């Protein structure tokens, strides 16, 4: 195959250049070519996305919710957990000004169903029978279940019965793997990424005219200067509160940024994450807990990206978000952020579970194609996400080692 | 949350005194409050344990098949496991009197919410006899339908202890592995089992609040009359088949029940049988039992054999049936039988699993829980449901030391 | 329960047997009794098989993916790919010439894209999929999945490296268990088998006659022609004794064409993979996976089918159409499950594309002719397909 070229530019090239041939396609040789040999490529690098979700979503869920569950740590937890709380929290309500003040999305115009009286969806949100929501999509209830399950599993492992707690960890890393295997193929995914993206945005950039680039980087910007204010507004202003030199800060912090921001993997550049740790003077039985459990939670770049990406959606639609619906973006992007593998694609799949809450299916055709419009870009999204991401622990880190 | 009480008694407020404010709430401020503010809260308890039905019944009962599978057994387990298949037999057949000389239901006869149950006929015996075996395992069990998830199930519980047998290392490590995957699975249910009898007393509160609102005070005239046909057939178990199974065998039938006095009493209020078997085991050796005999007999009558919810299943029924005012057939009636032996043998002994393991026995015989009148019918035997479980413990428990006793006189 | 017998001998009791009683009261008799107390215990047996299946396949093509872990990376399969396609591809270009050689249609003749497809291949949710139906995909995924997972077995981490094996293992087992079923469904075979070919000696083989004997005709003539101008051909020119390599399938081909299921006749292909020399991973692979696709058997049988149709119907093909069968044909054989009924069915899109619609109801009707007869050549075909993947299956483990 010969196809040996490294990801990040290997696709960067089929993004710019497929920008071209869709805009040279944009005029002379018209819509009907692409709409035929194309984007029949495209779809098929989607619905492998597609294809993972829901064990992803399942598996994933399960391993996370087994790795938090309290009371299985220690307080020195406690400071650091309610920090990533607290982080992921503000973060996406960042994004929702972000997406205010931009509006990407409206003006790109390319139907839904109402809400019953709350008790059905509060409700709702139960599954009757696990399997049949696993089955055929329905997301909502699918995480419910997989958390209650991720607890239990925890408590048949302080059970005293040896049987019991050997059932536990069995069953528990058959869901691990399960967890891990998907992602492998998610890479397998990323090294088809460049022929799939190119077919997709070269649909993208032959109908819908300029248009799309006008608010393509409309999107870009309201996440980046998102990003930045972030950091800006959050982490500079919690380290000046206890102590700690924010510039210099940057300055220890100058390799684990920046070889995250390129590799795009939070789980992959963890041992720079530690390895910068101790060059600011962290303590080991506090780097070594709190880095480890920030590659996995706390991932604030994405929880605030799919708080925009999802208005992207909606004003691309025309549809106008309502609060209660608005609430529970923050509510579930946490969740989703929480639940994301720190991995290439990871927050851009992630994205399809905050979608499905607040009644958006991505069966829909016109979800498909706008969601195709986010995952086309996510690339260069994804790489500002992931140092935002791995700002965020070593921050927490820094500032939970302050008060112990 | 400071919620700390003691399950039974903490749950036993919420059905007392959600009888009366659903009674002062009969009349003065009718019935459309509750219907809207209360209720919620019941279905939601409800609908916790509707979610746990299709992965218990399918673990529990692969669990369960590994456990028995003839012959991975000594015949020493042979003289009880026979037993334990004709004791819960019986059970149920009288439970059937039971439900014969009571008729709880009949009179009760409820649409709810405008929806007269009309369910559906009998193909020609040979489609059902073959429906019995799934058509894809995974969408059988994936949207409901429970007959073929048992078939299947258990199918599979036996191929597996005959891979553990297999020459080849690495087949049997596939075994136990694979086993243990679908164990766990079966144990964490439980857990969760737990974790709804938590919110068993806001739960029950609302459903026989609606019930007691409704329908005003011939719910409890009825209520009682299931009660009654329970635990009278209880005691009738008791004496007509223990205590004359332990007479024909030299065994002293009186003094029998003041060696199991603790037994029976902390089993029937802690109604977990599965708990009670330390305490069960203790018993055994205060009234000369053999080692190798109640350490093998004990642990296997704590998952199996459950006579006590057995009948009580094959009563719940009836009480459905007439309280939908539907006339049961023999033939489906022989079913039942069938049905609520393999049903206790899937039994937990855990506070709610009778309850659930009886829907069980409901979407056998052409009563789906999909259905609103089957919802609501059931919610009631649900409500009180934690009356007739600590009875059922109490029988639960004595139908092992008793056959424990019987299997030791000709060993 | 006294029934112990070895089945090579119980149910060629129940089949010899099974046509002695079928016939001797099969005339007289009344009651029409078999399809009523007998054929109830036909049917159960297959609808075990037809129980099976899923599973079986999906616990086994992600073992069977989880061992050739580069044993050619995986590009063992390429090389199988490319003869399953051939295979068949040729296959109906026999069925062309069956049907142009045999006439079944005319004397008896009366009025009364590519895309999505392939796209298809890859499931939306295995779940969903592998829940209902839906075959193609239960495999890509599969396939998929056991790959990456053998990339979790290496991998430098301890825990990561346990979570594969745990999970791949019961993911195993699955399968093994599953395989110990199929064979308490052939202890029962005897009874179900003596049940079923109780209802096929009662009626079809002497009807309505010429006509569909005139398929019947174009039919095993032309499987065993394939089976001496295609795999015998090959045989020779891999170096492989055409002769003993029937002698090591010699039980195999024979129970799947009693059984006719693919599926249900998978374990006997594998015991008969290892009779005859061949390295676990590779059989333990190529086989499930033809054990689906290259059903050569059908790949003929379908397009002789459709020209039967035509010819009976007195509109004539062209050969715009003819390609497009040897064209559509494989692509049904690609889809077929492996299941008794499976083969008439499929063979409807080979009829919907060209343009031949079950809503014409000289369509719907003149098929539920051969639909009357394919109970009888389901047999036969079965019995191809097999053969046609342990073939393939030695070749490439030659080149090895
Ligand atoms: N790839 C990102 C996660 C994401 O895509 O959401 C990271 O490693 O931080
Ligand atoms: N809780 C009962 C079982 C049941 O509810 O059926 C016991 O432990 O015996
Ligand atoms: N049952 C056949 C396929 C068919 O003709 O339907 C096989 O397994 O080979
Ligand atoms: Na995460
Ligand atoms: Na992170
Ligand atoms: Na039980
Ligand atoms: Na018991
Ligand atoms: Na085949
Ligand atoms: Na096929």
């Amino acid at each position: 195959k010969y196809i040996e070229y490294p990801v990040l530019q290997k696709i960067l090239i089929g993004l710019i250049l497929g920008a071209i041939v869709g805009l040279i396609l944009g005029h002379y040789g018209y819509a009907h070519a692409v709409h035929t040999y194309v984007k029949p490529f495209g779809d098929l690098f989607v619905r492998l996305l597609k294809m993972l979700v829901m064990p992803i979503v399942f598996a994933s869920l399960v391993v996370g919710a087994a790795s938090i569950s309290p009371a299985r740590l220690g307080r020195v937890g406690v400071k650091i957990v309610v920090y990533y709380l607290l982080t992921s929290a503000f973060a996406v309500t960042l994004g929702i000004i972000m997406a205010r003040l931009f509006n990407p999305g409206a003006g790109i115009h390319l139907q839904p169903h109402q809400a019953p009286p709350l008790v059905h969806i509060l409700l709702d949100i139960v599954p009757t029978n696990p399997f049949g929501a696993l089955a055929n999509g329905q997301v909502l209830p699918t995480i419910f279940f997989a958390i209650i399950l991720g607890i239990a599993i925890t408590y048949l492992m302080n059970s005293e019965n040896e049987k019991v707690r050997k059932s536990a960890e069995t069953l528990l890393d058959a869901i691990n793997g399960l967890a891990e295997a998907m992602y492998k193929i998610c890479n397998g995914v990323m090294q088809y990424a460049p022929i799939g993206v190119f077919a997709l945005i070269a649909y993208v950039m032959a109908e819908q005219g300029v248009h799309v680039v006008g608010e393509l980087a409309k999107v870009t910007a309201a996440v980046y200067v998102g990003l930045t204010l972030q950091i800006l507004l959050v982490y500079f202003v919690l380290l000046k509160i206890y102590g700690i030199d924010p510039i210099s800060f940057i300055k220890h912090a100058k390799d684990a940024m920046l070889t995250a921001f390129v590799t795009r993997s939070s789980s992959g550049t963890l041992p720079v994450t530690m390895r910068v740790a101790k060059e600011m003077g962290i303590s080991e039985g506090i780097y070594s807990f709190t880095l480890p459990l920030g590659a996995t939670i706390n991932m604030d770049g994405t929880a605030l990206y799919q708080g925009v990406a999802t208005f992207f959606i909606a004003n691309a639609l025309g549809s106008h978000l309502t609060v209660g619906q608005q609430l529970t973006i923050v509510l579930t992007a946490v969740l989703a952020s929480i639940g994301t593998a720190g991995v290439p694609g990871a927050g851009a799949i992630m994205l399809a579970m905050v979608l499905h809450s607040v009644g958006l299916p991505l069966t829909d055709p016109n979800v498909c194609a706008a969601y195709a419009m986010i995952l086309g870009i996510d690339a260069i999204l994804d790489m500002g996400r992931t140092m935002v991401n791995v700002t965020g622990d070593l921050t927490g880190t820094a500032i939970v080692a302050k008060t112990e």
